[PDB]
């Protein structure tokens, strides 16, 4: 599992303990609710086996006047199509195959998908623990260009970035793991504050502002929102 696809990453650390500061009442604090704008749509980039998916969809409180529909994409197709036998809402969450650092494939299924309800973006993405991924198989300028990509393709953006520490046991585990192929551990120049690097490179050059933070960007883990 080079681009960090292991099979029930749930059994890692739990939704409850990196969702309890976020406010269920997001998709409510975000959204105007108008239905003439449509369903509240939603990009989970990297749903592993869909069980933090489910657990994102489980945890917001809805609006009662717009829906909230989740288009959840991961690189492994058995974790995607087990995510799909496993997932309790048929109707609210998609899931599909995509590797997200592949033009043709992101364009086609992002706008096969946003086609069903008008739609030119997404309204809400979802970041959740792919930044290192991202990272470690494309380099400095794959983490930069996906953060790209994600900001001029959503409104609001809900990016977990994973520190440095992580990096070095991913790092050590895929060297041994006979998979040293997808690592540029050694060429990778942005560092250290992984959550304050991402919040540069969205601030600066991506054209989103920060506009709340639910944790310690030196803690375990920490949640960051950004807008468009
Ligand atoms: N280029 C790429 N495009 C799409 N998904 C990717 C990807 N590289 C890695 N991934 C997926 O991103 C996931 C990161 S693991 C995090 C799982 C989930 N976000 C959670 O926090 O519970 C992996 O399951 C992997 O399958």
């Amino acid at each position: 599992a080079p681009f960090g696809n292991f099979p029930h990453y749930s059994r890692f650390h739990p939704p409850e303990q990196r969702l309890r500061l976020l406010p269920p009442e997001l998709l409510r604090q975000l959204f105007p609710e108008s239905p003439e704008n449509g369903p509240i749509l939603g990009l989970d980039v990297g749903c592993n086996s869909g069980d933090l998916s489910v657990a994102l969809y489980k945890h917001f409180l809805s609006l009662a006047s717009r829906e909230f529909r989740l288009l959840c994409c991961d690189i492994d197709p058995v974790l995607v199509k087990r995510a799909e036998k496993e997932c309790p809402f048929p109707d609210a969450l998609t899931f599909i195959t995509l590797d997200f650092m592949n033009q043709r494939t992101r364009k086609v299924l992002l706008s096969s998908f946003l086609s069903q309800f008008g739609r030119s973006v997404f309204d809400i993405g979802f970041c959740m623990s792919i930044t290192m991924w991202i990272h470690l198989n494309h380099g400095d300028h794959g983490l930069w260009e996906f953060l790209a990509h994600l900001s001029s393709l959503c409104h609001y953006l809900l990016v977990e970035p994973q520190p440095w520490k992580c990096y070095r046991a991913a790092a050590r585990r895929l060297r041994k793991l006979g998979l040293h192929d997808f690592d540029h551990f050694h060429s990778l120049a942005i560092r250290g504050d992984m959550p304050n690097q991402i919040v540069q490179i969205l601030t600066q050059d991506h054209g989103m502002e920060l506009i709340c933070c639910f944790g310690n960007t030196s803690w375990d883990r920490s949640l960051l929102l950004f807008r468009a």
